[PDB]
């Protein structure tokens, strides 16, 4: 049972590394190994320092490894030490803040985002006094620096991608050398990503895969003399370190040694080093899903892929009798419950008594479903799968029934009615294969004669059928009552409440029972007849808004609704949709509120039990009837058990079936996954720790070769994230004292843009910083250790200012200081654009096409648009997909004016530019913002200046998290822009000008880029 | 900055230890350390197999390190498992459940009580498949267990006495060898302790300080020819452990090797280890103390000696700047605090103003100080020291001023009036110096005059006195009224609601003001006499109860009154006393609940705010007009900061201190201290962590050669305490299922006696269990583990008899059954008296000389006292304090009888014993139980039978923790016996007749104690 070594580095005869998350190291003249440092969260990275008596490490912590910090090992104490407290952000794919070289003086080197407005600019810093003080290089962003022969190398975006085999985009890696104190020259840039640069004696060492795999290469100081020296084809070599000397790598889950010399490969004998108690204990409730009410007021949930039935109290639990992966679990009878069972092959069909304790599963395989019910006899289930399809299964038999499939996406969205006759369903259809919008009508299947009958008409989006109890009407929910409402910053609308409930009584002649007609002023009966019931559709006179769920009772219907609100929270910190359970009395028509602060909502089988998950996250239940009787579903008092390698099996088959499946291209998809399936399974059982998983299921997902191939969330560890304390200031260490080198601020009057010094009355630029809390900080004491501490409250800071000025003040210490920075950073574009260009020139810019975009592209729009010129800015851009809704509105032509009788001229259309318009992008904006650039040319709106973007273009949209929470993704929409095709992928986007953003430009203080476009603006605006 | 280095075993060249709490490896041949098992919470133990492959390891978990189990490390792969999920209960002087030996085949044996009814009982017994199986060696209790020749050797009671140098009491570590197969002798029987047994060649190797040090000595197999192979002067030397060749051990801080061939020792040059970061954060909740309220609505908190002035949600925080230990903090003014800071000097008074920053300390030595107040208009401050002495401080000079002195116990209950005129304080105070009660009478101290009135009489306890705000009356409270409750079990009665208030008006002619008599009616003026005011008390008319606190306000009285609640709870699980606020309306007489739940009340100065805490441990704050608008305080929102180094110096020298101040014998106190002080103070900082400091603390705290010296509660490490399932069975696996081979149950009746299987109607002795929640148990499935995973729910188990009996039921997995055990056992032996009695015997056990004492002692004096003979068993005797009011029930002679003209004759007295006792005690009977026995004997009550007792008689009553929540006791109460003077310490008491309980008895299954008892007795009863 050996362990899967990876991130070496190499000092004489010992070699350190990391194994099960911690560090270790070897020596190669003894043959022993040891465990250095542990229990600090996840390593990733270490490195000697160059005497090789200390080391600094990077370690992640966050359940996810969302944050990192550095610190230093001393082999000759022991002693372990914290370095940095920015808390820096980390994801898989760019795991920034971290070792990025060491000065011929043995100073470390830094690089990091910590204290930049974008996590792309990981600038590189001097470390001073273990942590005291930070000196910037100002040599741009960068991931390595070297040093020979007294001049500097760069590595830029330097850093592995094992996600992306093959990559050839904008971001590749590439390296720089200095050629006259202060001047750069980029010599190696190849078609390929190049990663990990050392240097040994006078070449440069890397690894790229140009020739079609990763192997190591070299050049002379000057990128020329290419030289392959590896002829790898099991695994791709990674992490190369060096001493000078000999060269260390990792692949496959050993360490190597490259000996430039004998150009010999050797591989280093470790053995066994640890093996952890396989079986583990977890926190349910920390991966529950699917919670369900059952009879006798027990309940039903699922948690990293078990199922469980108990009490509401979680004192009498029972484990569903079933293998890893139950998806889901529904009410099957008394004392019996349906599930969904999902293996390698596929999701099958499952019931289990917990009276009896008699389990049954099926083997017709269902597909991949999403959606599962059951009807309240217990004689069939309906199923949802990703072939789009609808169907019925015989509870008895197995046997599955499609009733009917949808070609445009799945039907998840289905009701049965109590008497088991009828199942209405959201049907999503087009009229078109290229219509821009998927129609949804609610169709109804009677199960006596088996025919589809339709419900509504194909013009909109109709939803959440209900049946009421007696199963004589059938209500739903519309997008239908049009009716738009006013943008309050741009001229703008939108339709906002324009949801509607409507009801069809499933008999002809029968009025829509919400009316109140007097029975004896209607003429009953009739049998039941589902032609034309769309005709007879009625609305239900409840006031239009935003509703997800209709409850039909005898007397009232409840309804889900969710207030108007923003984006930002659930599009980028995860923050769920917050609803509210009305009552809406039929008698009266009055409107009542039942419950608030929700994020979810099921309802029993009888329509006596309501299940809601509130905003606080936690499982309530109370009685329909009395909703004051709410109580508390607890489900932690037992705890989850399970195997590690069972777990690791299951999850490494799944994260490999998702990405087949998945894929955008179903013929390529078949032959890549069948030829990597063993390679990367056999890594499998050498990984201890979830991290080790992820150095396997990563390194399969990159053999995809196209971007896009993410591993987010899960839980890696259970340390608490890195905490930063900031207050939106640069700190410079001048003698024995900390000043404020600079404190930020972009629009005082907005919210959150602002050193939260300034609501004091002063700038702290050029202030000591005397103490915090009473603590002097300076020369022999850390300020950011001190922030780190008070983070997220008030403390109180002495500050001196040059003369007699002194001030106390109450300080709230931010836990990050991002925003504030980025928007100072819009803010000084844009006064320097305005004064270079004389006040002609207006400036913009998109950090993302997500709702960050939106708002910030019309933050600036509003004030920007009417200047002679325009600079649209979209470097660094994170991508989204609001990129056409941006462009729609650069694409306005100015055409008229309105002339009032007093005041100014109104230009028309209002949302449009003035005059002409220049982009300018980087490496580092990409996917909506490859788009953006690409369609910016395409459309000539303008010139396109900087440097060939990402090249990242199939999109994604996962729907599938792992048993730990996990969610990976896979490229599963291609782009395809006319005339160009699939060509933007894994390439990018060329500028019309290409003006490169040298190291040396940012020694001399000057943005390039920028300047040419302001440059070239005023240019073309003298006629 | 090397390490504290300890217990160590050897292997050939290898030498395996714990440093900072992990185990460490250290090759002799090569010099190599290294870490080779950590984060499994605190080691304290480590044994090589026999072989040297595998190796036992003894890990602690818990803040307090109140439970261990057993993993296996094996070094070939690196595996680490749990081998007992059993949760032992530990103590830093009885760390129990540990490895006691290896068997001629290499099979672990292992000493564990955590299945038996008492923890000295810590039985032998041969783990199987790692923990699937334990094979009883029933050879009773044991530490150690060698084997020589293929005899057994039995160590008992041998783990090391740190915290008791010069032991020489009953329960001393002994040797026992096997002579016959089955048939043992005691060969090592000194006047000292015994530990660490090891053989080496035909030579038990051991540790013990019979020359007035610790050493090395050693005897040959038979006990005789004893030798002495060191001479160490600086530290004790402890734990010994050898490979057959070589004996190794630690002493100091370091690990040596004893040569028995050349009787050489050499130490170990193992350097620096290791070193975690020093500056460490702690939440403040955790190790809060006095939280009082200040002005504008602020808070003042003491933590982990650092003092806080917040706002209620702790957003905004200051802390105090001042170095560590502040003991209390008081609102002094506006913006001002006044605190008690304490070094190792002593306590001094100090103030700081918040809103300036400005603080100062006066030199001022107050002594050890337990109580601090300060007057409403800040000019003086209040203090009660350990010399008894209440006094005044002036807060400008400094200056303080002796009010009064008891002779008795500290004045910490006093009050100032609001203008500040005058101090009422509950004085306690005897008639003569050998009174059994301490009464407490008000005194009255006038600021103006500076004489001292007398409030109250001196014939019971007043106490807690309160100034109405016009400074006009004196209120408080009084345990005057007596009025007896009766006991339901016992012919008892006790004074359970006795609680009144009373008031005292200032001014003579003046009615008490809660008797409403009209103004009109009573000739007003006057001025101040405080002359013969106890003449002038009058009660207030409020029913008798239990109040501790009383607060007079303008139409109405506060009281807080405390429930009449049992004992068990607050004694042995630390729970607090629960109790209630409640208003006097003086108009109406009518008494209101404003507050309950309750534990602790604090009332700002202007009586406008109270602050509470409420058994769910949280601090609240509400308005004392609208006690509805109540808001929680919050204090974890900013860690608290500090240094490892700075906190375990100053932890040092006040356990020194304490241990000094405190020990009963002042006169050996100051040489004892001063010649300690520095051997242990240079340990300090070689410690990393609390366990280490534990080590270093204990050993000085061992050097007072006296018994209690303790160390409880503080914070080790920050995994949650092991986990055990329990449901009162003993479990046997034969073949490939467990057996039921026991089920415990003491009275079927009463609550919590049995295992809770008896509920179902069945005894499931004999039972094979078949699985629990689903998942099979047996030869490959450790049901230990199973259940531990279960406990504190209920789950599904089936079961099978012989026959074809099937049972599945949901049952409540215990945390503990340690009681069931206990009582089963009780139970058991009463039977066996009865029975070998032919029933002319009862039986009684004492297991301590607490409440479960009391509880256990009438449970079955109720029933057996009226035998013809009685035996009281107190073996195992834990001690506490009412060993004398079950001496005086077992004093009453019976005299007569009532003879009714129906029913039967009642016995007078009813609480006697009909005819002669016996006792019997044993080594595990000690403090109160060594003056039960003591007194049984001397009294006369019978033949005491057994083994010498304990020997520990020197009591404790601890009222300092330290920072981190540690509770240190030291020995200062020294029992006396008229006759035999202070002799029982560190002796114990002889029984009449010795009755060894030698391993072959316990292989025999007889039980050679109680036998005799039952035939002594039957004896007596022939005449």
């Amino acid at each position: 049972m050996p362990n899967l070594l990876l991130n070496p580095d190499i000092h004489g005869d010992r070699i350190i590394f990391v194994c099960c998350d911690d560090l270790w190291e070897h020596d190669l003249k003894s043959g022993s190994t040891r465990k250095i440092v542990s229990n600090l969260g996840v390593i990733n990275n270490a490195r000697f320092f160059p005497d090789g008596r200390k080391i600094a490490i990077r370690v992640m912590r966050g359940s996810s490894l969302n944050t990192a910090d550095l610190y230093f090992y001393n082999g000759e104490n022991g002693e372990i030490k914290r370095i940095t407290y920015f808390s820096g952000k980390s994801t898989g794919r760019r795991m920034f803040t971290d070792v990025a070289g060491f000065d011929p003086d043995g100073n470390l080197i830094i690089s990091t985002d910590a204290m930049q407005p974008f996590s792309s600019m990981t600038c590189l810093y001097r470390v001073e006094n273990d942590g005291i003080n930070f000196v910037p290089l100002n040599l741009g962003p960068a991931t390595h620096i070297l040093f020979a022969d007294g001049r500097r190398v760069i590595g830029r975006n330097t850093f592995e991608l094992p996600h992306w085999k093959g990559y050839r985009g904008g971001t590749r890696g590439k390296i720089w050398i200095e050629v006259n104190s202060g001047a750069f020259k980029k010599i190696v840039d190849m078609s390929t990503h190049v990663s990990s640069p050392v240097i040994v004696g006078h070449r440069i060492y890397f690894i790229t895969d140009i020739d079609g795999f990763g192997q190591i290469y070299s050049t002379d100081l000057d990128g020329k003399d290419l030289r392959k020296h590896t002829s790898f084809t099991d695994y791709y070599p990674r992490h190369l370190n060096t001493d000078g000397r000999r060269i260390l790598f990792s692949k496959g889950g050993s360490i190597y040694i490259f000996n430039p010399d004998t150009e010999k490969i050797e591989k280093i004998e470790i053995g066994d080093l640890e093996s952890p108690e396989d079986r583990i204990i977890s926190i349910p409730s920390k991966f529950a899903e699917d919670f369900s009410p059952l009879d006798g007021d027990l309940i039903a949930f699922v948690s990293r892929g078990q199922a469980f039935i108990q009490d509401v109290s979680g004192t009498y639990v029972l484990k569903v009798p079933e293998p890893l992966r139950i998806r889901y679990v529904r009410r099957g009878g008394d004392t019996k419950v349906a599930f969904i069972h999902g293996t390698r092959e596929g999701d099958f069909l499952g019931i289990y008594d917990y009276r009896t304790g008699k389990a049954e599963k099926f083997e017709e395989n269902l597909g991949n479903v999403f959606a599962m019910g059951v009807d309240r006899n217990g004689k069939f289930a309906v199923v949802a799968n990703d072939r789009f399809e609808i169907m019925t299964v015989d509870l008895e038999t197995g046997k599955p029934t499609v009733i009917e499939r949808s070609r445009e996406a799945m039907i998840t969205d289905f009701t049965i009615s109590d008497n088991s006759r009828f199942i209405a369903y959201g049907f999503p259809l087009k009229h078109g294969e290229t219509d821009g919008y998927v129609m949804q009508a609610i169709h109804v299947y009677d199960m006596e004669g088996r025919k589809i009958f339709a419900a509504t008409t194909e013009n909109s989006h109709d939803y959440a059928p209900a049946f009421d109890a007696d199963s004589k009407n059938l209500y739903y929910l519309s997008y239908r009552s049009l009716d738009p409402s006013p943008d309050r910053v741009v001229l703008n609308f939108s339709f906002e409440v324009v949801s509607k409930p409507f009801v069809i009584p499933l008999i002809p002649g029968s009025p829509n029972p919400t009316k109140l007609v007097p029975r004896s002023m209607t003429s009953e009966a009739g049998e039941y007849d589902l032609n034309d019931m769309y005709k007879r559709s009625s609305p239900i006179n409840v006031d239009p808004g935003d509703y997800r769920m209709i409850i039909p009772l005898e007397s009232s219907i409840l309804i889900y609704s969710v207030p108007v609100h923003g984006e930002f929270a659930a599009y980028y910190q995860g923050a769920p949709e917050k609803g509210v359970l009305l009552k809406y009395d039929v008698k009266t028509r009055k409107v009542t509120e039942v419950k608030n602060n929700l994020t979810d909502l099921r309802l029993s089988a009888d329509r006596k039990t309501v299940m809601v998950r509130k905003d606080d996250g936690k499982i309530y239940t109370f009685p329909l009837e009395k909703p004051e009787d709410e109580r508390t579903v607890e489900t932690d008092k037992r705890p989850l058990v399970s195997s590690i390698h069972e777990e690791f099996l299951q999850m490494y088959d799944e994260a490999w079936k998702l990405a087949r499946d998945n894929y955008w291209n179903e013929a390529v998809a078949k032959e890549i996954s069948e030829r990597i399936y063993e390679k990367y399974r056999n890594l499998v059982p050498l990984c201890k720790t979830r991290y080790d998983l992820s150095n396997v299921i990563v390194e399969m997902q990159g053999e995809y070769r196209t971007s896009h191939s993410y591993e987010m969330g899960g839980t890696f560890t259970d340390k608490d994230p890195f905490r930063s304390g900031r207050i939106a200031c640069d700190f410079k260490l001048d003698g024995d004292h900390y000043v404020v080198a600079k404190a930020y601020a972009g629009d005082y009057s907005n919210e959150g843009e602002k050193s939260p010094i300034f609501e004091y009355g002063i700038d702290p630029t050029g202030y000591l910083i005397e103490d915090i809390d009473g603590e002097t900080v300076g020369a022999g004491s850390n300020i950011y250790r001190v922030l780190s501490e008070k983070a997220g409250t008030s403390a109180r800071i002495r500050l001196s200012g040059k003369g007699g000025d002194k001030r106390d003040l109450m300080i709230d210490i931010l836990d990050d200081d991002r925003f504030i920075r980025y928007r100072s950073w819009v803010e000084a574009n844009r006064r320097y654009v305005h004064e270079r260009s004389k006040g002609t020139i207006g400036y913009i810019h998109i950090p993302d096409m997500g709702m960050m975009g939106l708002n910030e592209f019309y933050r600036l729009f509003i004030n920007e648009s009417s200047y002679q010129g325009l600079i649209v800015d979209v470097r660094f851009n994170g991508g989204g997909f609001v990129s056409q809704l941006i462009i729609e509105k650069l694409m306005n032509k100015r055409i008229g004016y309105d002339n009032p009788r007093r005041g100014t001229l109104s230009p028309y259309p209002t949302n449009s530019v003035r005059g002409k318009i220049i982009a300018i992008t980087n490496e580092y904006a990409g996917s909506d913002g490859d788009i953006f650039s690409f369609s910016f040319k395409k459309l000539g709106l303008g010139k396109l200046i900087g440097t060939r973007t990402w090249g990242g273009v199939v999109g994604i949209t996962p729907k599938r998290r792992l048993i730990d929470g996990t969610v990976l993704t896979q490229p599963e929409f291609a782009f395809w822009f006319r005339d160009a095709g699939f060509g933007v992928e894994n390439y990018g986007v060329d500028p019309d000008v290409e003006i490169e953003y040298a190291p040396h430009d940012y020694l001399s203080g000057k943005d390039p880029q920028i300047d040419y476009a302001i440059d070239a603006l005023i240019e073309e605006l003298r006629n």
